[PDB]
């Protein structure tokens, strides 16, 4: 089997994506972020504290008659922007882009943080990293890739954010038309639970390559590119007026400036990640100081390869006996 859905960003600057997800019977579609970083698929629901939700579309067990309360289980997650959700467990059937998983554990949020509130659009997660991160107690749950693996034609899925624009997610096959030149490969380690691997490097705009080791997860549920603070240092260098600014909470540039391009290497292949990627607007409505898509990992312990990476490549998520990541330019 194989499955294709097409993810859409949730306004002009690109904060995050959704995809449509069909939950239950006959189908609930709510419209969920897919996020490699994490392992729990949840969604806002007819439980969640009635004052928690603002806009989204809630998913309701008791309408779908493939609804079973998976006794005993809770879940309860903090990411690593500081917002979290926790709640009960159904099993339920879950489709995504024409791929069906039957008996996959839907995470009913009872209560949810601020930042979903608020974000009307995202009616919950749907996560992609390894089931090992996976938070409800007491039987660990299998994400959706898990579940749907041996019956994909391939053991993959594959990422194909836009700019400024849709983009898909398929699983079970690569397509071959969605990238230019060939994909490479790199290892990962899932020791952390992510899809960890390391870089060979980077380049400021038409600066010389710098070959050195730099490991990162690959996370389409983070936005931003998030490297040492060596490296951030000499990109921003590059950028008149550019500083990292503690009351904003990171480096802010004016917003007059032409970026330049910012170059991550993957094995001896290049992924280029235009300027224009790296422009995430005023800092508060009318400003001319705008926000950096490339910020520092110091003090969040990891670096991540966010969407501002992500969404320069086609990226496919390996997960065979030993998984590994590959990039292509498109």
């Amino acid at each position: 089997s194989t499955g294709s859905a097409t993810t859409t960003p949730i306004d002009s600057l690109d904060d995050a994506y959704i995809t449509p997800v069909q939950i239950g019977t006959p189908a609930q579609t709510l419209n969920l972020d897919f996020d490699t970083g994490s392992s729990d698929l949840w969604v806002f629901s007819s439980e969640t504290t009635a004052s928690e939700v603002d806009g989204q579309t809630i998913y309701t067990p008791s309408k779908s008659t493939t609804a079973k309360l998976l006794s005993g289980a809770t879940w309860s997650i903090s990411y690593g922007d500081g917002s979290s959700s926790s709640g009960d467990v159904y099993t339920d059937t879950v489709s995504v882009g024409g791929l069906t998983v039957t008996g996959q554990a839907v995470e009913s949020a009872k209560k949810v943080s601020s930042s979903f509130t608020e974000d009307s659009t995202i009616d919950g997660l749907l996560g992609l990293a390894f089931s090992t991160l996976n938070t409800v107690s007491p039987t660990q749950q299998k994400t959706f890739f898990d579940n749907a693996k041996a019956s994909l034609d391939s053991p993959v899925f594959t990422a194909d954010l836009g700019y400024h624009a849709p983009g898909t997610y398929n699983f079970g096959f690569i397509d071959t038309t969605a990238y230019t030149g060939s994909i490479t490969y790199t290892a990962v380690s899932t020791k952390q639970g992510f899809w960890e691997w390391t870089s060979t490097g980077y380049a400021v705009g038409s600066g010389t390559f710098k070959s050195t080791s730099i490991d990162g997860i690959a996370d389409t549920g983070t936005t931003l590119l998030y490297l040492p603070a060596t490296v951030v240092s000499a990109y921003w260098a590059q950028v008149s007026g550019a500083k990292s600014s503690s009351s904003v909470g990171g480096y802010v540039f004016p917003c007059s400036a032409t970026l330049p391009s910012f170059t991550f290497g993957v094995g001896s292949a290049r992924i280029v990640i235009p300027g224009d990627y790296i422009d995430f607007g005023p800092i508060s409505t009318g400003s001319s100081s705008c926000f950096g898509g490339i910020q520092s990992s110091a003090g969040i312990g990891i670096n991540i390869f966010g969407d501002v990476a992500l969404k320069a490549a086609f990226v496919v998520f390996n997960g065979a006996t030993t998984p590994t990541l590959g990039f292509a330019s498109k």
